[PDB]
């Protein structure tokens, strides 16, 4: 499994980047696509996919310890919608 | 909707990298997740999610054109995990 640190590796080999501004470059996706979601803006990004949000309906439960009733309310969740060369490149 | 330049102008006023550094950097960062998804291995982002495959299962299913029931194959295909400071972010 990789970590951002071996990403990071690697977008500096691919780049020409040093690995101290692919790490920058990295957090700053992260961040961006963040704030983008946090606004309630999709972000498409041509050859990879498209993050947005989705509403998760309300859930109903109980608590198998206790016999009482549990409500999870509707929320916004992230959501990613892959491309087709992302698509192609795993199957 | 937000696009991969506004992306890029966005990378480029957190880090203070170029517009064109960023663009690599964001073009890269794609890439990096595609080739580890292309060797089946998982990429963990701290903070923001999880990039993995998914096997979705061998079925049963019709044939559109013939209306004859079909075996249809297992597909592997890309997914995203959100991490708690993403989905915190968009609650």
């Amino acid at each position: 499994m990789a970590n951002k640190q071996d990403l990071i590796a690697e977008v500096a080999a691919k780049t020409g980047l040093t690995k101290k501004d692919s790490e920058k470059a990295v957090n700053a996706f992260g961040e961006v696509v963040t704030e983008f979601l946090a606004k309630g803006e999709k972000v498409q990004l041509i050859g990879f996919g498209t993050f947005e949000t989705r509403e998760r309906a309300a859930r109903e439960g109980r608590n198998p310890q206790t016999g009482e009733a549990i409500k999870i309310a509707a929320t916004v969740v992230p959501a990613f919608k892959a491309g087709k060369a992302l698509k192609d490149a795993v199957k």
